């Protein structure tokens, strides 16, 4: 269950750079 | 065109934001078992 | 421990709409 | 530098697949207990 919760963790952070990286691909569209 | 595609970019940021907080919740629920 | 596994499908299917969205933008990009 | 977006996108579209893979896993290990 904790090994879950870990791989959960894991999971948002990889997520948030996915999040971080179309923004930057949406700026430079944008300009 | 282009505008488009930047604002489905948007629509897809946000959805994503809204998969990082189900499984947040998640998380946390797992967290009190 | 089964509304977690019913949202997780969820997400998965969600998850999956989103990949067809960012593949149709990056086909567009290249046309 | 379109193609580097575009190059960004396939890179992004991988890492996905690769979140879908583990949150199965998950949904497949929650469904054993």
């Amino acid at each position: 269950m904790k090994q879950i919760e870990d791989k959960l963790e894991e999971i948002l952070s990889k997520l948030y750079h996915i999040c971080n990286e179309l923004a930057r691909i949406k700026k430079l569209l944008g300009e």
